[PDB]
């Protein structure tokens, strides 16, 4: 499912994401705006290290969940990752909240270091009713 802008704004709020570990609602949508384009189906394979990226948060199966082709997985999610390629986001959710419980936070993504870091992300919730 790709995401209407507002509409995953409302959803993750219900979802408790705003203000989640002091990460503010518009950061986490610049972050999937970024990594995804508010896409649930979207996956990239890292031929560099044979990892792979899954869904709207573009979370990793080396660390997070497990796809059982990935050398070295931990999942630390406790999820396949096929969890994370429902049009629910419900687990993705659940995962993302675990990946910022780490020290790095919302950091551990290198594209919000690059698009959302320091910038005026308001523009992402704007009118949305959030």
């Amino acid at each position: 499912k790709v995401f209407e802008r507002c509409e995953l704004a409302r959803t993750l709020k219900r979802l408790g994401m705003d203000g989640y570990r002091g990460i503010s609602l518009a950061n986490w949508m610049c972050l999937a705006k970024w990594e995804s384009g508010y896409n649930t189906r979207a996956t990239n394979y890292n031929a560099g290290d044979r990892s792979t990226d899954y869904g709207i948060f573009q979370i990793n199966s080396r660390y997070w969940c497990n796809d059982g082709k990935t050398p070295g997985a931990v999942n630390a999610c406790h999820l396949s990752c096929s969890a994370l390629l429902q049009d629910n986001i419900a687990d993705a959710v659940a995962c993302a909240k675990r990946v910022v419980r780490d020290p790095q936070g919302i950091r551990a993504w290198v594209a919000w270091r690059n698009r959302c870091q320091n910038r005026d992300v308001r523009q992402y919730v704007q009118g949305c009713g959030v």
